[PDB]
């Protein structure tokens, strides 16, 4: 009933992805802020249709909320949660990382989001710092479900075979096997994200035997560049996550039992 409540103004550009751009939209009356993903279909009906479907199913504090979508010819307008904190990528100092306590807390939030997604049967398939957003209170939110898919339906898991994601964050089995379990792949990418937060660098371009960096990790040369600056406890967790055999790689339930995962490190927000 209130007059101009449905009008939104596009204040600025949050980031222009490969397929389009994302803008910060402010409500004309209430001044509520939201992000609008703008994609030009004439450049894909199938992809965007799936992304919208998966987003409608999501409702969790560590997953970017989906408010709705507006047709408007061939310019899909996806209204999503606005995270003023930006990308986790920008909170990682090159070659340094960030304070261990912050990384632990961001890792906890990441696991909560992934447990939720996997619990509802969907795999993200492209977990990386650029898709992990921070809200005003620094709470992590998993975003961009353009590459996500359902791996469990009617309590029956389906193996994946499509190759997608981002090389540095991709699990080795995706490059070596024809079919693979969805869950271990997201676990692996979360491991590369943790390494990034603690070392401020990616360990390898891709998890292939041909990649020298990857071979050195499998040979346990932890005295080398990335691993040397991490620290015992979290390093032990990484050894369990970045395991080549996906069937031997640690699961999320066990990650929540890991020593570093449960180590008291960070206090609450200064002055409650
Ligand atoms: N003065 C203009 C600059 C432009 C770059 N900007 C960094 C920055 C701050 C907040 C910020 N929030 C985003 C978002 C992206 C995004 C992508 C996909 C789904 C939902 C959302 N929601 C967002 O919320 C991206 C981004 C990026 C700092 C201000």
């Amino acid at each position: 009933a209130v007059p101009f409540v449905e009008d939104w103004d596009l204040v600025q550009t949050l980031g222009e992805g490969a397929y389009g751009e994302v803008q910060l939209a402010v409500n004309r009356v209430t001044e509520e802020a939201v992000a609008v993903k703008i994609v030009d279909m004439k450049r894909c009906p199938e992809n965007i249709k799936k992304e919208i479907c998966i987003n409608k199913m999501l409702n969790h504090e560590n997953v970017v909320k989906f408010y709705g979508h507006r047709r408007e010819g061939n310019i899909q307008y996806l209204f999503l949660e606005y995270c003023s904190g930006g990308e986790l990528f920008d909170r990682i100092e090159p070659d340094i990382g960030m304070p261990e306590p912050d990384a632990q807390r961001f890792f906890h939030q990441l696991m909560a989001g992934v447990v939720y997604l996997h619990g509802i049967g969907i795999t993200h398939r492209d977990i990386k710092p650029e898709n992990l957003l921070l809200d005003e209170r620094d709470n992590l939110k998993i975003s961009d479900f353009g590459l996500a898919t359902v791996f469990r339906y009617n309590n029956r898991e389906r193996l994946l075979n499509k190759m997608c994601g981002t090389l540095p964050y991709v699990a080795p089995e995706l490059l070596k096997r024809r079919e693979f379990h969805a869950e271990p792949v997201d676990v692996w990418s979360c491991g590369i994200v943790l390494t990034a937060m603690l070392a401020g660098e990616l360990p390898w371009d891709q998890p292939s035997d041909s990649c020298q960096e990857y071979s050195d990790w499998k040979e346990k040369k932890t005295y080398l560049n990335p691993w040397k600056k991490i620290d015992s406890a979290p390093l032990a967790l990484l050894h369990k996550i970045l395991v080549e055999n996906p069937s031997a790689r640690i699961t999320i339930p066990d990650i929540k039992k890991d020593r570093w995962y449960n180590k008291p490190l960070k206090k609450g927000a200064k002055r409650p």
